[PDB]
């Protein structure tokens, strides 16, 4: 089977704005998670062809990864911080859905998620 197209990261028809929350989501949240020791399987869309995961896209219908989230923040694709937070949550839950409790990839996702939740609990109030 083929991989689906990646999630859209840019759209010239969507309106754009700059907020302190979206700035914090790129500057603090994504930059911190990106450097984490267990971030590398989550830095690009799951390549089910190269990774030999033929049922991945039969089970995961809403794929999401940090490479996509970063490109969306860098392209001013998100209007609300909540859209970015939901993408981080979709990424984690996809991993828990496809994999099983105790799998190393799940342990890796759980560690990035705990860090994510710490940095999101310190999200600055909207200026
Ligand atoms: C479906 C799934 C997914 O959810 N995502 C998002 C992308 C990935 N993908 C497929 C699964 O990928 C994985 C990517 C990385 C790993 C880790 C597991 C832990 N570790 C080890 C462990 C023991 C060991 N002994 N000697 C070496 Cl060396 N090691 N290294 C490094 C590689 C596991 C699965």
């Amino acid at each position: 089977s083929m991989n689906p197209p990646p999630p859209e990261t840019s759209n010239p028809n969507k309106p754009k704005r700059q907020t302190n929350q979206l700035q914090y989501l790129l500057r603090v949240v994504l930059k911190t998670l990106w450097k984490h020791q267990f971030a590398w399987p989550f830095q690009q869309p799951v390549d089910a062809v190269k990774l030999n995961l033929p049922d991945y896209y039969k089970i995961i219908k809403t794929p999401m990864d940090m490479g996509t989230i970063k490109k969306r923040l860098e392209n001013n694709y998100y209007w609300n911080a909540q859209e970015c937070i939901q993408d981080f949550n979709t990424m984690f839950t996809n991993c828990y859905i496809y994999n099983k409790p105790g799998d190393d990839i799940v342990l890796m996702a759980e560690a990035l998620e705990k860090l994510f939740l710490q940095k999101i609990n310190e999200l600055p109030t909207e200026e």
